[PDB]
């Protein structure tokens, strides 16, 4: 029985407006309805990992897995495992498998963060799951951000906290924050960014949505915007969105957007837009291909439909070898060349490197670099040919060629990293002098850069 090297996964969203499902949601599940849509020709053949993010969910955590459970075991025959199921508040995560991925299912973790302060605190925030399937780190991240069309600002805020707090993956990996631990990570929810445009255009906004015509609708999606002016998910990929805004809906149709101001909305607008969404982060020269997104028409119990995504995603095979794991393979080596990070920080401290991997016993320590002004402004940190020499557990280069480095810039002084970013051991040869690049970034938001060469040793 060969171990995979892709796997599909499934994520859905869906805010349910405190209303329970209809009897049938298999739509969801399969991808139909508008946007990017799955082939009636895969319906019977199951995804590998679905993972069903929920807002303003009314049902208990049985109730829940009864439905999705039922609905999966309808489309595909198949009996899936529960991986994990979180909740905060009305915010749900689970994660289901097929049962032959039980024993490639190992490290479950799962947390939350709530968002806001006082008035602000008390519904809205994330929950995430995260597991290994055989060598692929994997994380899930399922956030209800703050509404209204006025508060991107109070998102943005929302997003750095969750990706700061959310305490997912290796624990060992301390200078990283979730956006660093998982070969891919999933973010999605009613992340609540909305089209910005005149209130008063709310009737042209409909026209537009019945004749298909989105382009100057999500011209003015907030997201899309924040993300382009690099105020939020730095680093991360979205579909192109090629379906209806999925909020506000009347309930039981899809025929009428509900936007006008009520006391019901505090006396807020809620003109149409795509307010659940899905985005990936995946380390570099990983596979990973969106083959759906899109929203279903056939769900229409909450004020939003159901967003679904599909996604074929690299993994690979957990290496035993006759030297490592638990001794390193002399026949390895990974060589840092001319690096230099070059930081956005007004600060003048020393700094120092550390190399994370999971190819490594444990974390490398760098001596100093040495400090330069940039020709800008910048400081530039240059390691010169003085960084350490890696040596990985295992040499083979079906292994290491696989394998990424996360690097950590740190002050001397106070230990606390200032950049964070990863290296892709894909190289285009071995035993060869290769130019290497990295943004770093803090807190989620960009803090410089690392580039230098690399030089890789394998077995062959
Ligand atoms: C909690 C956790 C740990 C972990 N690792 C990788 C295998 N060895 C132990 C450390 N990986 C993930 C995704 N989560
Ligand atoms: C034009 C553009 C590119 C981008 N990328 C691309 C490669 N990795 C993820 C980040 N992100 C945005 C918001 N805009």
């Amino acid at each position: 029985q060969p171990e995979p090297d892709m796997i599909t996964i499934f994520i859905g969203t869906w805010n349910m407006g405190n209303a329970p499902p209809p009897k049938k949601i298999t739509s969801w599940f399969l991808s139909k309805g508008q946007g990017k849509t799955r082939d009636d020709s895969a319906d019977y053949i199951p995804h590998d990992i679905y993972v069903i993010g929920t807002q303003e969910d009314p049902l208990s955590e049985k109730e829940w897995l009864e439905i999705l459970k039922h609905s999966l075991q309808e489309i595909t025959s198949v009996t899936f495992k529960t991986v994990a199921i979180h909740t905060l508040w009305n915010i749900r995560i689970v994660v289901l498998a097929k049962p032959e991925h039980e024993n490639r299912i190992s490290h479950i973790c799962t947390d939350n963060v709530k968002t806001g302060i006082a008035n602000t605190l008390g519904n809205k925030g994330a929950v995430g799951v995260s597991f290994m399937f055989n060598g692929t780190s994997l994380g899930f991240v399922n956030s209800h951000l703050t509404s209204g069309s006025e508060k991107k600002l109070r998102r943005n805020q929302n997003y750095m906290n969750i990706l700061r707090f959310l305490a997912l993956g290796d624990k060992k990996l301390s200078p990283f924050n979730i956006t660093h631990r998982f070969t891919h990570l999933f973010w999605f929810g009613d992340l609540n960014y909305r089209v910005d445009l005149p209130t008063w255009e709310a009737e042209t906004i409909i026209q537009k949505i019945k004749q298909q015509q989105y382009a100057d609708l999500l011209s003015h999606d907030q997201l899309l915007t924040e993300r382009r002016e690099q105020k939020v998910f730095l680093h991360f990929e979205e579909e192109e969105i090629t379906f209806a805004p999925t909020y506000r809906f009347e309930r039981l149709t899809r025929d009428k957007y509900a936007y006008t101001k009520q006391k019901a909305t505090g006396m807020k607008y809620n003109l149409p837009s795509w307010c659940d969404r899905v985005l990936w982060k995946s380390y570099p020269l990983v596979h990973v291909v969106c083959q759906s997104y899109g929203s279903t028409s056939d769900i229409m119990t909450s004020d939003h439909s159901p967003v679904f995504a599909t996604f074929e995603a690299g993994v690979t095979s957990q290496f035993v070898s006759k030297n490592g794991p638990g001794t390193v393979d002399s026949q390895g080596q990974i060589e840092f060349l001319r690096c230099y990070a070059t930081l956005k920080t007004k600060s003048q401290t020393k700094f120092y490197l550390e190399f994370h991997s999971s190819c490594l016993e444990s974390f490398v320590k760098s001596q100093e670099g040495e400090n330069e002004e940039g020709s800008e402004g910048e400081l530039v940190v240059k390691f010169g040919e003085t960084l350490p020499k890696l040596k990985p557990i295992i040499s083979d280069p079906e292994y290491l060629l696989d394998q990424h480095i996360l690097i950590s810039i740190k002050s001397s002084d106070s230990d606390e990293s200032y950049g964070e970013g990863c290296i892709a051991l894909r190289l285009e040869a071995t035993e060869t002098q290769l130019p290497i690049y990295t943004p770093l970034t803090h807190h989620g938001e960009l803090t410089g850069h690392f580039q230098g060469e690399i030089k890789l040793q394998t077995s062959q």
